[PDB]
């Protein structure tokens, strides 16, 4: 398993809004939408508001094309009990994707699980309770074309803050992790003599991640 | 002595509590516990409360399965005088346990003793004396396969706080130690071309450390 | 796609203010000038003020010399309705361009975008919302020649604080990047035995970066 | 002079307390103790209280084995006036010692003198005089053998503090080195692939180091 | 270019004070003095105090000897308008100079221009104006030489604050430069085994570098 | 020059204090002492105590052994205005001295001079005044020999603080350098396997520094 040949690929445009009366919690959630429109197999949605705790920002899939009964499989299990029984949820279908032209580095910075510290007179040692989780933010860096269209693109979803999707592929275990966020884009290239100019851009986590098999599609 | 070949594994299921009555205080503690059930010779079991300030949650072996009489021989030791006479415990069984595929790295963070100063005016240099000793944490770095089961039972342990129980097994010297902590499981995994892909996961002792023989079993 | 052969020029001289009575708002802006003064093609603008928010410091490149409405090609779009309808702006003509001797190393610092945090009882973890970007300083390090007519030109533009222009041009790409600033000159040049002296200039961003292709000229 | 071949040791056991009335202040200090029990040339005596300030707990060597008159020749020489005339000291005789397997690194991290600074309107520069000298404390590693009998030793030492003798003898120059202190023993294998595995040993530096030749025995 | 052959030297001795009534200010400064006293071309003279502002503590040159207007041509240009027109100065003539036995290394520590930030409630990112320049600091480490008559020079320079005059000399581009400031002179030497003795001396700048063709001479 | 083969000595003991009348103030101080005790020529002095700022705790050598007029020529001239005409001094002179025995590496730590810095409204930069120089000392390493004599005396020097004297002499260049100090000697020795055992001995200033030529002896 070698991460070679995974290409990235960023949200152009979304459809409108579509609302999910009811939702079955177990497996794979099925979203009950009265009249569904253009929701065919294999197509991509975004969550945007929900009363379900999780499951706010995070990007599903699309299996069964029925009229009334939408089953947005992804990986998300609603079988817990954490998920209570009435549940609304609204997402919007996404229509395009682009493709950064060529990612040289990739790191992660953020995670780790903060604590409260305590210590009473009966205790012998201090004890500490979790408190939350901090935050998670990627950096990508791609080469330097001025021509290419993603940079109108970036700028444009810079501009304004908005919750994009992300979609990265993995050809070597056919896996496909999605995740979404929002980014903000710097251009200035940094250039070295006898070296290529490169180009940074961040993302902010906003859910988690997915992992599903390729043949989904 | 070489590590070589050690291999880790993790809780899945447990059963329910068992009340023991008495404790002996003598090399191998022995529980008296009426009408035992399924307390076959080499099982694991964790201790969930107890009033001898130690052996909270520490994971011992039985050694003897008597209808009345269970044998804890554990590591433990409560000849000592710390342990006082009267003493009950709580101890639940362990069904079944789940390999980590591939490890790649561990580390621990954490230890040394605290200390509280003072000086008098009688004094001459500065005095000392122990308060009480830090924390541990440990760090596991293993492979990423997003089909293997692991990954739901680590997520399942990191969503509700529960103390469950990790063993290694080092077949060089027949060793195998058992510990008690909280697990804390990363799932972001960070990717470098021409590398393969890793994941982390963290652990929070709760107890210390058992040394035992592979004979026991 | 390489770096080499890039030379940087500053600016040397500008003319007198022209005023913009009306600006159009899409693709290519236009200024409806009365009676332009020496605007011919290819040009170089530096915007001076405006109420339009961005676009205050920014270089642009004229294309269409018309008598009475000059276009200011550049690379910004006025599509987007951040730019209100109602609309002044005024530039200086630049008149002449002086090349750095010999750049070795450039290097920027500055960039991300500062947050405020905050977390209600609510919330179950820390939210963030977005403030300002911080500020962007370049510096250029070049060879020592004490003859350069360059040093009299730096010293009077660091003596006296003014935002000009800075250009370079890659030829690999045929690409011309513009920006605006001030400019701080250091002078004291370090000496290493076996090593070439070296005298280094920075730079303070006052604008966002145009990318052009050389073909307007 | 090379240390290869030194070997270090640890305190087993000690004896009942032996009280000296009165002590010569000269070269090597004689304790007058009348009917001394089994305190034959050679063995080792550590000191557990006394009135003269230093000797409170430093390591000492008998070489005469009168009746009411023993002879703590040691290193420590009492010809000094800072011991003032009047004196009484208690020791305890050890009995067994114990050879830690393998040690591989030796270090030390402690010292410094401390000091106060003043300066008075007179004074033309700062002005400083000592104050007191900070603790030093030693730590040792040594390879991981679970069936070692020093490891029940060193936990319980590490269980009830309280100030041992350790012993380390140097072969090149004939030379033994002893010291008190107290022992904190951590004991959590650090494992690495293609490495042996190491567990550390900490000691907490409660008097003096004496230096010896082998010969005295 | 290459800075292989430079030599420094510092101040020796100066004369009596000269004062000059009128400054012209245009190109090469000129001072009326009446009756100047052995001030020969090529001469090196340092400026002690004067109410223009710049030009205080900076190292001129004479080129013209006539008996009424001396011309201090140096470097400085006084045409801009910074100078006002009413303008007097005292400067000392230099005598002689001494030279470093061998410099190894030079090394600048300083620079930098500080600003002070503030924002408004309709400003939409913080703004900055600048304030002062920082202060810099030169550090010159030479041979070990007990018998050199510098050190005496030095020691004296160092007991009593002045602000003495130091020349470099570089004939690859016959450059010379002056500056001035004070001179701190440590004198211990810093040894190694199988490496030569160093002491390090260090400038305060109280002016700005002058750079002059060595054809003046 | 290299410093190969210099050997550093330390004081053993001082005879009994010397008082000095009169004072002359010209190149070589001559002391003015009726029936000087045993004072020929190449001993050398310790100042104790002065009234001329400073000379308090230098090392000085006594060339002319006249019965009245002792002239301590050493390196110090008075001839400077800063000692005024008044003045007295005490002296000690030495009897032996003990050679360190293998120094393996010497450092300083220390110097620098401290400023004290304001800006008044009508200044354009922060100006700064100087107020005194920190302290200096020296470390240094020396291997381990338990039976060298030079251990007594650096246990008893650090027991009570005195400002001793320290001598080391190059015989490359012939020169002799002094200073006084008092010494805080370490013990514990580092061990590491196939490397010696050092130890690490440590110096304060409370003077400054002489060099004379091995001449004078």
């Amino acid at each position: 398993h070698l991460p070679n040949g995974a290409q990235i690929f960023v949200e152009t445009s979304r459809g409108v809004e579509v609302e999910a009366t009811a939702i079955t919690n177990a497996e794979n959630p099925v979203a009950t939408v009265a009249s569904k429109g253009d929701l065919a197999k294999g197509d991509y949605v975004i969550v945007t508001q929900s009363t379900w705790a999780k499951m706010v920002s995070r990007v599903l899939i699309v299996t069964d094309a029925q009229e009334t009964s939408i089953t947005l499989a992804g990986i998300d299990t609603s079988d817990t009990l954490v998920f209570p029984a009435g549940g609304t949820m609204s997402f919007a279908k996404i229509t395009g994707w682009t493709e950064i032209p060529c990612v040289q580095e990739i790191g992660q910075d953020g995670g780790e699980q903060q604590y409260y510290t305590y210590q009473c007179l009966s205790d012998d040692k201090e004890q500490q309770i979790p408190t939350f989780k901090s935050a998670v933010s990627l950096t990508y860096t791609f080469a330097h074309e001025f021509d290419n269209p993603i940079y109108p693109i970036l700028r444009k979803l810079d501009s304004s803050g908005q919750v994009t999707a992300v979609r990265m592929y993995v050809p070597k275990a056919s896996e496909m992790r999605m995740w979404a966020g929002i980014l903000s884009f710097n251009d200035i290239p940094s250039t070295q003599v006898n070296e290529m100019e490169t180009v940074e851009l961040a993302v902010s986590l906003k859910g988690d991640f997915t992992f599903i098999s390729s043949t989904l599609a």
